[PDB]
């Protein structure tokens, strides 16, 4: 209608969603998730969609197979890498509360770490994998605070800091341990009442009180029932429990931070999702990984496999970090030696989805099964609709 | 009262507070920021200033809790006999570049650029194997390698400027010193309103000027306003800025001593403006972006912390260190605006002589625009001399001792009494 | 038309005269007009020519076409700072401030103040020389005390230097014989005009002359915040501005905008507007006519000629070789009342301007052409003459009394009215 092609472009992707509480959102998380389960051999999984701001939850199999014990909405997963989302979030609070910035070195709260490729590192560097080469894993031995420090003193870094990103538990994990730092309270506390307890994730534990163990769902690795087993700076990068309710208002949070009481963790929600550096398609936050909507479902298909996920690529400093997108792809996997996590949101659309499972599975098959749930709840041919914004040129050049 | 203040230096006083408290306190006991006392400092500091450096002609704007206050010397004109007055043009030399770096950064706010986007990307001819790595950020913060502080006097061309800049052979690698120079930031500047469509003059006047209401501030002085335009004066001669390649962007600005105080409380106070990404493009500007020493470069700003060492903003200004070249280490991601920052900026021509200098959490503000170029640190003195007086202090030494018994008082040893009777 | 006039002309209802004014009119309108257009053309076919001949760097003109005011602008005012000449802007009028001068004589007349028929040392007394005895206010207002020295000496500098300069004074001829243009005549008569007032000359001016005439922007010492508009004068390329000097206000020291010397013409060629009745009065007094030279009429400032006049005459006789030689005068007893149908002017000038003021009252009709480089009298009033006189119709003193013959045997005999006609035609 002679219209301006923006608004065309995006309105008509809402019109073809109005196309098609649709309980078609019942149909093809079934339709997905189960040649999912079957093909994996899953034995529990809870799946939480968020459609138009509203939760719908689906629950099958066993959080404890030998004990019968069915998974519910009260199941407690681990949610692995996941965690990290938690921990840029928390350490986005503490960015709005003005008690640390991304630019500080990270000497400035740890002084006791003096040795010299220690200068040029920064709290940005830690908190988005690009330090220079830090380890994906804390070693075992490491079992003390002097043992850390004895870790981190003695690590030499294969590159110079802000030129290649590499995912790592030690970066973030280290990261999350001195964003808390100016706090005074220690990790724990500080997640339990400025993440948690202001958004009212009631059964999210860095450690479950025994009067909780009852809904810790078993991992499954090979057969054997497996827990995570303790680590040094375990909070920060992996380990992190949760149910899929309290996941569910974790990607709705993340999606309206407009609608959180406390402001300044509000402002650190918008903080973590901030584009601080690029490699291809994908924008590094604060522990979430952002790319643009729409988005080449391959391309995040293939890029969640751990054969790139786990490589280093060189980044580009986006200066300064582009505020929150919400033409944005928001996700992160996770994963412990038992459990497969994952999360992905559109917060323009406010769409989301969650999905814990008591079994690790490969990344790809998440990413995929969520971008076919997602992707048939509303493309890069579709674009072409702006270069084609005459009526029945159109209406024909689509019928 | 002060008893009050002594009694509170416990955890219930901190290294600066009560030094910043008993300021103001004797602010209010001296006279207490009366339009008076203001007039009195301003004269007793800026008339030796023209008496000493030989300035023919000068206007002084003071932004005292938001408030301007205008003060006027001299002859725009000396053999006209004409005096400085409110609607008196000055040539705003470098300051110039502290719009450009407001318009840059409301290009940001619009999508219309990024900072780290290439230097190639909106001048494809730009094609030297040097220009590879060279982003808008190193070109708006003088950090591209080594670009001269001046463009050639020659290169009055499209193709002489292109042939200017290929030619080009950096000294360091970008981001890695800071070397100050029109070259550097005022390609910056005509690259960033590329996305626009519109030219350096039209953007600026429709994106800053007009948005500001500065009515009288003009990159190029329509003839009926040449009556206002004052002579520069160097060497007893009368002299104006010569056109050259970039002067728009880099020292091309020429301004009126309201207008300039308008400009000082829009960078001070940015929520008043109905304009948005001009508002969040003052923010970017103020943003920083590179350290250097005790000095933090913004978009044609540069900022201190707040408070600041006079010896280091007035030795710093001299141009023997202000135009070397020094290393920076970059603030990644930049930091947002800190209202408890000095930013300032000098700026000169062949025959004038400006400064700018605010303090935003104090709302406090000088302009100084004068028809001869004389030394920095001369200005930087004089400015630090007005401000420090109105903020409530007086003496580095003074205050660095003042602030050595409020210590003593926070660790026993001196006890409110003792420190009462040695301070009054 | 034509006919409609002749007709009315045997009708008695017209005078020959009238018909003449109307004739002018109408074959004044055959071709040209008087819209703001012909204005705009002949000013521009004029002044263009004139500034590029001369070389003059910046010009203001004025002209006053049935009491409106168009303005032109050439040029820079300020040529290094390329400021442009604007309505606002201050010339040096030099001696066109005389007109000023014997208006406000003229008011101090029609304020009873003063007499011209009492001698000047009845308002300066210690003025005791021998010579004075006879010298009254009228001769030193227009030029015939007897050879006042064309300029007051620069050592001149104190109102004791100015006694001795005037006591030792050696009059070449008897008041009253000789007319010898002088600055130190006029400008000791301004001087003397207002001292019955206890006023100063700068104070009687400004309150008596230009505020009651709104004369806004007119000056004789430019205030520091309108120093800007103050344009530069110009003598062999370098900026100047006139000195001062011993009765410098009185004399040569006005400096006006073209706005407010519009004003001025206007005031003196409708000065039945003015609320300031001896404002009026002065202005009729400084256009009646006191003395003769050849053609020339002296008032008091001003000079009127007869109109229509010889334009050979008023340019030739405007330059410096005969305006500042003596010449005789026959005195006018008593002295004509300001006629109206005159060509009243005043050339003035200093080391960089060059300005020229002339209106023609029954016309309604006027030029003010100021100019920031000092260019020879004649071109001046060889622009003005083209000009007013195109815009007057065409002229001519012997075409009008030859159509003045035709219509008065119109209202005789002898023609009658298809006669004129075909004769006209």
């Amino acid at each position: 209608q002679q219209m301006s092609p923006d608004a065309g472009l995006e309105l008509i992707r809402t019109y073809r969603k109005e196309q098609m509480s649709p309980q078609q959102i019942n149909d093809i998380v079934h339709r997905t998730i189960t040649p999912l389960i079957e093909q994996q051999k899953i034995p529990g999984m809870a799946v939480a969609v968020i459609y138009q701001g509203k939760p719908y939850y689906f629950t099958w199999g066993y959080a404890d197979i030998a004990k019968k014990q069915p998974v519910t909405q009260q199941t407690l997963f681990e949610l692995g890498s996941v965690s990290k989302t938690f921990t840029g979030v928390l350490g986005g609070d503490a960015i709005a509360r003005g008690e640390i910035k991304l630019s500080d070195p990270a000497t400035k709260y740890w002084p006791e770490l003096t040795a010299k490729q220690w200068n040029g590192i920064t709290l940005l560097h830690l908190a988005t994998y690009t330090a220079g080469g830090l380890p994906l894993q804390v070693p075992d031995e490491v079992k003390s605070s002097s043992d850390l420090l004895r870790f981190y003193q003695n690590w030499q870094p294969a590159w110079a800091p802000g030129t290649q990103r590499l995912y790592a538990n030690s970066s973030i994990g280290l990261f999350g341990a001195l964003a808390v730092k100016p706090s005074g309270l220690s990790f724990e506390q500080a997640m339990q009442t400025r993440v948690f307890q202001p958004l009212k994730l009631n059964h999210t534990w860095i450690n479950v009180p025994p009067p909780e163990e009852k809904n810790y769902a078993w991992g499954y690795r090979e057969g054997k029932a497996v827990h995570v087993s303790p680590g040094a700076l375990d909070a920060e990068a992996y380990g992190v429990k949760s149910t899929i309710e309290d996941m569910a208002r974790w990607v709705r949070s993340n999606m309206n931070p407009r609608d959180i009481n406390d402001k300044t963790l509000q402002q650190g929600i918008q903080l973590a999702q901030s584009r601080y550096w690029q490699t291809g398609d994908m924008y590094q936050g604060l522990g979430w990984e952002m790319l643009d909507w729409p988005v080449n479902p391959d391309s995040i298909i293939n890029g969640s496999g751990n054969k790139i996920a786990l490589a280093a690529h060189p980044v580009k400093a986006i200066t300064p970090p582009t505020p929150a997108v919400r033409a944005s792809w928001v996700h992160k996997t996770g994963a412990t030696g038992g459990f497969g996590s994952y999360v992905a949101f559109i917060p323009e659309k406010e769409l989301g989805i969650v999905m814990l499972a008591n079994k690790n599975y490969p990344n790809p098959a998440r990413v995929a099964a969520a971008w076919q749930i997602l992707n048939a709840l509303q493309k890069n041919e579709d674009q072409e609709i702006l270069f084609l914004l005459s009526a029945d040129q159109v209406y024909q050049l689509l019928e």
